[PDB]
DNA sequence: TGTTAGGTACCTAAC
DNA sequence: TAGTTAGGTACCTAACA
C-alpha cells in the first residue's frame, strides 16, 4: 500500500534510505507492476528504525 | 567509446532524447558493466538528426 | 555503520 | 502523428558522517 517514495517523503529521507534500512532489517518488498510496496506491518517497522536512530 | 551521458551533454539534450533518436535510427547500443556505450559512427549518425531537428 | 548526492538502466504524461 | 522534457520506476556507490 505505500511505496519507497510515500515512505521516503513522511520521513524526510532519500529513498534509498528507506531500502537501506528495509535490508537491515531483512524486510521485502512486493513489487507489483514493477513497482516496490511496503506491507503495512514492515512500513511501521522501517520508521521505528529511522526515527530511533 | 561514447556513454548516452556524453552524448546528451554536448548536444544540450536529455539522455532519453539520445536514446530516443537511437532507437529511431536502430542503433544497438554495447552494455558492459551496466553502461550503454556508443560507438563512434553509430554517435556521427544520433549527432546529425537531432541538430538539423 | 549510516545518509545523501549523483550516477546507471528504464518508463510515460504533458506540453 | 512525431519529438522533447520532466519526472517517475528500479538499482548502485563514492564521498562525507
Amino acid at each position: 500500500m505505500k511505496t519507497i517514495k510515500m515512505v521516503a517523503d513522511e520521513l524526510n529521507v532519500t529513498k534509498q534510505t528507506v531500502v537501506n534500512n528495509a535490508k537491515n532489517l531483512n524486510i521485502s518488498f512486493e513489487k507489483e507492476n514493477g513497482v516496490n510496496y511496503i506491507d503495512d506491518n514492515d512500513y511501521l517497522k522501517i520508521v521505528e528504525k529511522i526515527t530511533k536512530k
